[PDB]
């Protein structure tokens, strides 16, 4: 495994996050490629990408996801002034992140009808801080671990509905675990 944090392997910018728990490892390989592995893990964050993103990035993604429990795969990033922490959900464990959530629609996008929904974090770690912010969420209905994400398919959607984006940050394809086990190998472009 590599060390929480960031930077960049083989041309990519990656990001490495975990809550302390231990019971997981991210490794970094060959182009856009990184692997996680977990096992009673604790909440974690990692993945490849970009540093910033753009809002009409065509993201490409393969591999394989094998969760066991809560866990995300997905075109994840955060947006500033307003901070928006956002997600294009294309797989998920045993908890679909949208559950309870408000929905805002609904859009077509990569073979799929997505669930547009908006949540709000309060008083929770950000990229700048304890805030309280809004996340907005593009659900797959189609389950799956590879293909073509058309980011501005999505980031138009939600500025139709009101769900506004900031300047970009970072911009990466993320393994997300909450206290769940699984493994994933995944290649980004």
């Amino acid at each position: 495994t590599i060390q929480p944090g960031t930077g960049y392997n083989n041309g990519y910018f990656y990001s490495y996050w975990n809550d302390g728990h231990g019971g997981v490892t991210y490794t970094n390989g060959p182009g856009g490629q990184f692997s996680v592995n977990w096992s009673n893990s604790g909440n974690f964050v990692g993945g490849k990408g970009w540093q910033p993103g753009t809002k009409n990035k065509v993201i490409n993604f393969s591999g394989s996801y094998n969760p066991n429990g809560n866990s995300y795969l997905s075109v994840y990033g955060w947006s500033r002034n307003p901070l928006i922490e956002y997600y294009i959900v294309e797989n998920f464990g045993t908890y679909n992140p949208s559950t309870g959530a408000t929905k805002l629609g609904e859009v077509t996008s990569d073979g799929s009808v997505y669930d547009i929904y908006r949540t709000q974090r309060v008083n929770q770690p950000s990229i700048i801080g304890t805030a309280t912010f809004y996340q907005y969420w593009s659900v797959r209905r189609n389950h799956r671990s590879s293909g073509s994400v058309n980011t501005a398919n999505h980031f138009n959607a939600w500025a139709q509905q009101g769900l506004t984006l900031g300047t970009m940050d970072y911009q990466i394809v993320a393994v997300e675990g909450y206290f769940s086990s699984g493994s994933a190998s995944i290649t980004v472009s």
